[PDB]
C-alpha cells in the first residue's frame, strides 16, 4: 500500500526545487513561481483509498494549497481535497458540505478551458473540490477518508470517471514563495 508515484510538474516560472525523498516523503522550496504541483501518492487512484499524511512543514509565503490531488478519465476530471492553504482559500460553485476526518468541507465545482491536463493537451475539463472550511492543523498524522468525499460528490451529481489516473498528497503553488515537507502513506 506504500506510495509508488512521484508528481513533479512546473510551468517553469521562477524556482521550484522539489526533492523526491525517502519512501512517501518529499519536500519543496519555491520562489517567484507561476503554477506547480508536486506530491507523492499512487499511479492508480481509488475512490476507496484511505490516505495518511503528516505535513512536517507547511510554510507557504503567499498562495499555495496542501491538498489531495488526482485525475480520472472517462470523463476527464481533476479533483481536490484541500486541507490547508496560504494567503488565499480556493472556492468555486458551492454545492453543499461534507464532514470527514474531524473537519467540515465545502463542496465546489469549477471548469478549466484552454488548460493543461494529464493528456498533455490543452483542453477543457471539470474540477471537483472539497475545501476545508478552516485550515487543518499540520505536524501530526492526518487521515483523508476519500470515500466520504466521493460519496458526497455523487450526491451532488459530481461523478468521477471510470479510468483512474494518479492520486497524490500535493503542494500546489501560484505565484508565491514557500516551503513544505510532507510524508504520505
Amino acid at each position: 500500500a506504500s506510495t509508488d508515484y512521484w508528481q513533479n510538474a512546473t510551468d517553469g516560472g521562477g524556482i521550484v526545487n522539489a526533492v523526491n525523498g525517502s519512501g512517501g516523503n518529499y519536500s519543496v522550496n519555491w520562489s517567484n513561481t507561476g503554477n506547480f504541483v508536486v506530491g507523492k501518492g499512487w499511479t492508480t487512484g481509488s475512490p476507496f483509498r484511505t490516505i495518511n499524511y503528516n505535513a512536517g512543514v507547511w510554510a507557504p509565503n503567499g498562495n499555495g494549497y496542501l491538498t489531495l490531488y488526482g485525475w480520472t478519465r472517462s470523463p476527464l476530471i481533476q479533483y481536490y481535497v484541500v486541507d490547508s492553504w496560504g494567503t488565499y482559500r480556493p472556492t468555486g460553485t458551492y454545492k453543499g458540505t461534507v464532514k470527514s476526518d474531524g473537519g467540515t468541507y465545502d463542496i465546489y465545482t469549477t471548469t478549466r478551458y484552454n488548460a493543461p491536463s494529464i493528456d498533455g493537451d490543452r483542453t477543457t475539463f471539470t474540477q471537483y473540490w472539497s475545501v476545508r472550511q478552516s485550515k487543518r492543523p499540520t505536524g501530526s498524522n492526518a487521515t483523508i477518508t476519500f470515500t466520504n468525499h466521493v460519496n458526497a460528490w455523487k450526491s451532488h451529481g459530481m461523478n468521477l470517471g471510470s479510468n483512474w489516473a494518479y492520486q497524490v498528497m500535493a503542494t500546489e503553488g501560484y505565484q508565491s514563495s514557500g516551503s513544505s515537507n510532507v510524508t504520505v502513506w
